[PDB]
């Protein structure tokens, strides 16, 4: 409980109110919540998802997109239908519809706009995601990644949560994920009691 340089609450990191009940049991989940439309979750991506293949075996990187209004359901249910369809491929799909969003402004909160997009993706198996898409377990998913964007109250984004339980404070990409890994040690620490 005594702070540590890397770990001082209000600079480094911040103690969500109520814990995010994480995905898998054993391990340290880490979770982003991100938007396809938002440029600092575009970049963070990248690095994240690199130092996420370096994660210990009791480790793992978890996303969610944040859902701050009925119209932003659609792209959530794009990043459930991307979990669902190209989890394997992940980085590359997140990678173009970024870019989509974010560079080239294409409004794929859109449904016709989302569809046709996809099924114009080579880069990444854009049929195979719209069918998930289609599919309605695709909106069952955003159904609660609106609900943890509600319950949670995250108003930001990107927002990296560890433990579920410790929001990470970025100065940059590269410093964060120190604050990840500090972060990581103090919840398995706490694991242990």
């Amino acid at each position: 409980d005594d702070d540590k340089a890397g770990l001082v609450e209000g600079q480094n990191y911040t103690v969500l109110a109520n814990p995010i009940p994480q995905q898998q049991a054993g391990k340290v989940e880490v979770l982003e919540f991100f938007g396809y439309f938002c440029p600092h979750c575009a970049h963070l991506e990248p690095v994240l998802s690199k130092h996420a293949k370096s994660f210990k075996d009791d480790m793992y990187l978890r996303t969610e997109h944040v859902v701050w209004q009925k119209e932003m359901l659609t792209l959530a249910r794009l990043a459930a239908a991307v979990d669902m369809a190209a989890a394997d491929s992940k980085d590359v799909a997140n990678s173009h519809i970024f870019d989509a969003m974010v560079n080239q402004k294409i409004k794929l909160q859109n449904p016709e706009v989302l569809k046709k997009w996809l099924g114009e993706q080579t880069a990444f198996d854009g049929k195979k995601v719209l069918a998930a898409y289609e599919s309605p377990e695709s909106q069952a998913r955003a159904d609660k990644m609106q609900e943890l964007t509600e319950t949670f109250q995250i108003d930001g984004t990107p927002t990296v949560i560890v433990g579920g339980k410790y929001k990470v404070e970025f100065a940059d990409w590269e410093s964060g994920m120190n604050t990840i890994d500090l972060l990581a040690d103090k919840v398995r620490e706490e694991q242990k009691a």
